Parts: C-alpha cells; sequence; structure tokens
C-alpha cells in the first residue's frame, strides 16, 4: 500500500516523502542531491534521507543513481551504511523522476566527534578498527571507496562507526577529498588497487592521533609536495611502475626528498600505532598493507576477531560495462526501487 506523502521545501529542495518521516532538517547539500535528518515515527528512530537531484537528467547521473542504489542494497555490514528504505512519490515508471534513500542516522561525523570527545589511544584503536573492518567487507565486494575522509564516516556517541559516501560533490567544516587521496590515484600514475583506501585510513588515523590534517594540500601539486615531504620521493623501483609517462616525467623532475622516520614525527604515540601508520602510508601500493592484514596488526589486539570480520556476498557489477540510454538506466533503477525489501 502506497503511504500518504507530504511535500515540503527545505533549503530550496522540495521534499516529497511518506508521512512516517517527520521533522526533516538539513544535513548536507550539493550538486548531486541533499541529505536531511528526520524522525521515523514508525520505529521511533532518527534516520537520514538522501534525495538525488534530478537523477535521470543525464546518462552520468542516471548511471550514478543506479550504482548507488545497487550498492546500498547490497551492503549488509555493521560498519557500512545500509539501506532502511528507498521510495519514490511516483506511482508508475512514467512519472518516476525522484529517488529517496533512507538509513539509520548516526550522531555525527568523525570531525564532529573530535570537537566533542577527547580521543585517547583506545578510542583511536576502536575507530580505526571499525573503518578497516568495514573496508575489508567493501573491498571483498570488489569495490573501492575512493573518497574516504572524516566527513564520510558516521559515528555515534558510543564511538560506533559506519562508512558511507555522501556523494554530493561539495566544494568550499569542509573536508577536501584530496587531503586523504593516495598519490597514485590523485595523479593518475598507474592502474591503482584497493589500497588507495588504506592510504586514506592512514591519513585519518594520523589526524586522530595528532589533531591535525596530515596532508592539507591546497591543490594536487601542493598535495604531492606535502606527501613526499613525509614519505620521500619514489625510488627507482616505484618510478618504473608509474606507467603514465607524463606522471613519471613530472615525478622524476622533482628534487629528491628523504623518507622521514615516523617515530620522530608522531611523538608520543603508541609505537604500534606508528608501526601501522608506516605500513599504510607506503608510497608503493604493491607494498601497502591491506584491510585484512591491517586488522591482524597488533595495534588492534583488543578488538581483532578473525571469525567476526565478515566478507560480502558476491556483488554483480556487470552493469558497469553497459552503455545504456537514460531511460534504460531509469527503468533498471525503478525495478530496484520496486524490488526493495526492508531488513527485518
Ligand atoms: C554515485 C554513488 C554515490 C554514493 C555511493 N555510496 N557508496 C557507499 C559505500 C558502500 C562505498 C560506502 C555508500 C554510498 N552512498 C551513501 O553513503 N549515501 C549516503 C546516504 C544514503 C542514504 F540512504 C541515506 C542517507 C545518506 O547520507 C547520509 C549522510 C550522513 C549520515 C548518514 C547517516 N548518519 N550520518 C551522519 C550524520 O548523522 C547518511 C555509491 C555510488
Amino acid at each position: 500500500e502506497r503511504p500518504t506523502f507530504y511535500r515540503q521545501e527545505l533549503n530550496k529542495t522540495i521534499w516529497e516523502v511518506p508521512e512516517r518521516y517527520q521533522n526533516l532538517s538539513p544535513v548536507g547539500s550539493g550538486a548531486y542531491g541533499s541529505v536531511c535528518a528526520a524522525f521515523d515515527t514508525k520505529t521511533g528512530l532518527r534516520v537520514a534521507v538522501k534525495k538525488l537531484s534530478r537523477p535521470f537528467q543525464s546518462i552520468i547521473h542516471a548511471k550514478r543513481t543506479y550504482r548507488e542504489l545497487r550498492l546500498l542494497k547490497h551492503m549488509k555490514h555493521e560498519n557500512v551504511i545500509g539501506l532502511l528504505d528507498v521510495f519514490t512519490p511516483a506511482r508508475s515508471l512514467e512519472e518516476f523522476n525522484d529517488v529517496y534513500l533512507v538509513t539509520h542516522l548516526m550522531g555525527a561525523d568523525l570531525n564532529n566527534i573530535v570537537k566533542c570527545q577527547k580521543l585517547t589511544d583506545d578510542h583511536v584503536q576502536f575507530l580505526i578498527y571499525q573503518i578497516l573492518r568495514g573496508l575489508k567487507y567493501i573491498h571483498s565486494a570488489d569495490i573501492i571507496h575512493r573518497d574516504l575522509k572524516p566527513s564520510n564516516l558516521a559515528v555515534n556517541e558510543d564511538c560506533e562507526l559506519k562508512i558511507l559516501d555522501f556523494g554530493l560533490a561539495r566544494h568550499t567544516g569542509y573536508v577536501a577529498t584530496r587531503w586523504y587521496r593516495a598519490p597514485e590515484i590523485m595523479l593518475n600514475w598507474m592502474h591503482y588497487n584497493q589500497t588507495v583506501d588504506i592510504w586514506s585510513v592512514g591519513c585519518i588515523m594520523a589526524e586522530l592521533l595528532t589533531g591535525r590534517t596530515l596532508f592539507p594540500g591546497t591543490d594536487h601539486i601542493d598535495q604531492l609536495k606535502l606527501i613526499l615531504r613525509l614519505v620521500g620521493t619514489p625510488g627507482a623501483e616505484l618510478l618504473k611502475k608509474i606507467s603514465s609517462e607524463s606522471a613519471r616525467n613530472y615525478i622524476q623532475s622533482l628534487t629528491q626528498m628523504p623518507k622521514m622516520n615516523f617515530a620522530n614525527v608522531f611523538i608520543g604515540a603508541n609505537p604500534l600505532a606508528v608501526d601501522l601508520l608506516e605500513k599504510m602510508l607506503v608510497l608503493d601500493s604493491d607494498k601497502r598493507i591491506t584491510a585484512a592484514q591491517a586488522l591482524a596488526h597488533a595495534y588492534f589486539a583488543q578488538y581483532h576477531d578473525p571469525d567476526d570480520e565478515p566478507v560480502a556476498d558476491p556483488y554483480d557489477q556487470s552493469f558497469e560495462s553497459r552503455d545504456l540510454l537514460i531511460d534504460e538506466w531509469k527503468s533498471l533503477t525503478y525495478d530496484e526501487v520496486i524490488s526493495f525489501v526492508p531488513p527485518p
């Protein structure tokens, strides 16, 4: 049975939602959509609702819409956002033009937790453990997040964490994606692997330990300069792996920089935290630690449980290779909306 919908304007966006979702309030807004917090009067819990902006306006938007809904419908893990509800006011494919996605509202993002709580080393252990646990699951579905940063980590007052991706394309509480980006993806060095996300985790962990952005570059050139000042310039073995000629010629043109000893950078940190950082912030991603390996690191001895670090069910990404028209991406999305089944 179709719920009763109501309409409401909030910060210039028109929201049309089932009456179960009330007290809508803004969380974030950018070119691709907006997110509000609300109260779900069915369950008595707070939820976040994402409305895609004109999701079938172009091929790239239609495919993004479908990708997000496919992925959110698949994610079933404690440390990753999951889909509580997906709805449209439209009563048929013909009038389907808006998609809304619903998840459990977490207290805050990882930035706001730093303002509120004083993160001891135990807190850092627990928070990074959960990121890696969620990343192991995500990577096991052959998915790379690519956008990990503190604003994409949702945290409650109990310091329980979930990975999400706002996906709104915001630019200047601003947190730049580039500050957490591995150099090999930022500069298109080579066909990169899943451990670009581990680079991001290292940057986040560093910031949780020190209170400051590890590499706050103002553009990609300054970003790389800041990175190489810590980890040193690529040596011969890694340069040869930079298969982009333009990228390699640029790196080879820079003044060589020595690698720093992280024990002298992260003064007073748990030695095991320093050791993990040294394994995540490896320039050569063939040598960078994976999420599964990092979960086994002695830094996480208090939390690590190999029988409770689950992997994902097989995720069918054959849609990624298809070249479809807007109306075809729209119809596949509509199918996925209609087939959704709430979790129990
Ligand atoms: C084209 C594209 C775009 C994105 C993705 N993508 N990829 C992932 C992976 C699996 C890779 C991590 C996740 C997603 N997408 C989202 O995470 N979409 C956000 C979302 C979805 C909802 F259904 C409802 C609200 C949403 O936004 C929020 C915002 C803040 C929130 C919550 C909760 N707490 N808090 C903190 C404040 O209290 C939720 C894939 C493709």
